[PDB]
């Protein structure tokens, strides 16, 4: 079918840093590229299956590894690798990014014909979605769009002011991590600077309700219409 | 699309009603803006038609219109202050027409699907009648409504909720929407608030340039158009 897709551990060296993570491919619909940015624990299992399931939508999707290989199944062990590449490893962490995009350019995946040029979307959950912004305002000559889930707008700056992709800024409305007096202030910064960002803010729903693997705060209803919402997104803006 | 204008349990009903291609499917009722039942409210309907739905654009102002503020502003207060009741009424005697002549019933559910949107004044409309006739509608979806204007029930609302903001709405603030999600969090409303940065009050209206926005008034009616089939059938 059109729909054919595969899977791929990346390991390798580019301008002085390690890049690994999971790409996976679509067989035949050969479209944008999305970089998907994992949750605290580390590139696991459910971020793997969330970058097959944009390959069946027709997106190259990269899972990238920001913790050298180290995945975490607890909060306090989760709590001390996201702080470290937060705090200490951050420059490296946009190293890699930037590596990645040169790497996938290099291959042409990415190039998309309609426009004779790279489409290259950027996604992610948690600590992802802050990583999402962030990289998003570093890199805005990169990115056409992104898409940060419940991201948090108080670890590090987020430079509004240099974004110059589109945004879905997906909110939860019961966040315990994330107060929505933040999403409001990370609204107004939109406002003030033309950022192109829409704001979706599910009622009802914790952190992490897209997290079909953690049945505590999974919903599966805003789940299904979160997805079709982005896919919709990521096509408008990425084909 | 018909003109309709007829009377049913002491109220006069008129609106405007666009048909889709076959003869039964879902329907959505469309409340105009502050101005009145005008032409981009019956174009919205007909949008509403091309995708499949009975779209019936009610004419809450009696017959008038207005294309100035200061008049639109004494028609919606009018609407909204003194009679209200008399509003409640049009809008219950209307699903009941159209229940009797089967508008909404949709095959594949063997039951009703109604949905209410409307804009600005009609956005506070939708909201309104929502918890009001809640066992009466199966999704809402109020564009940029004010919440300050009339008492919202969300104790009350059944139906799930696609609520659209403007980000620099000069009259919605920002603390109102948060407020409006704060309420659905607590009485456990299915609402998803969308808010949309850089953009006034009626970014929708194509007819009005100042505040009309293309890029978010393609994606929003998208979005608007997936919400309604997903709940209605």
């Amino acid at each position: 079918h059109h729909h054919h897709h595969m899977g791929r551990e990346l390991k390798f060296k580019k301008d002085g840093v390690e890049i690994s993570g999971y790409l996976a491919e679509p067989e035949f619909t050969k479209g944008p590229l999305v970089i998907v940015i994992h949750e605290w624990w580390g590139l696991v299992p459910h971020i793997k299956d969330v970058c097959d399931r944009y390959a069946r939508e027709g997106f190259f999707a990269f899972g990238i590894d920001l913790y050298k290989g180290k995945t975490a199944d607890n909060p306090d062990d989760a709590g001390r690798l996201m702080q470290e590449l937060l705090g200490q490893r951050l420059s490296e962490a946009e190293a890699m990014i930037k590596a990645s995009l040169d790497y996938f350019k290099e291959n042409d995946i990415g190039f998309v014909g309609r426009v004779q040029d790279y489409r290259i979307g950027m996604t992610g959950f948690c600590c992802g979605g802050t990583c999402t912004w962030y990289f998003g305002a570093k890199f805005s000559d990169e990115f056409s769009a992104l898409a940060p889930y419940y991201g948090l707008y108080s670890l590090v700056p987020i430079d509004f002011s240099a974004i110059k992709a589109p945004v879905l800024a997906v909110h939860a409305g019961k966040d315990a991590f994330v107060p929505l007096s933040e999403v409001l202030k990370a609204i107004e910064e939109c406002n003030k600077y033309g950022v192109k960002a829409q704001f979706l803010i599910y009622s009802g729903v914790d952190h992490a309700f897209f997290n079909d693997t953690r049945p505590e705060v999974y919903n599966e209803e805003y789940a299904v219409d979160v997805w079709g919402k982005t896919v919709e997104f990521m096509k408008r803006h990425l084909t």
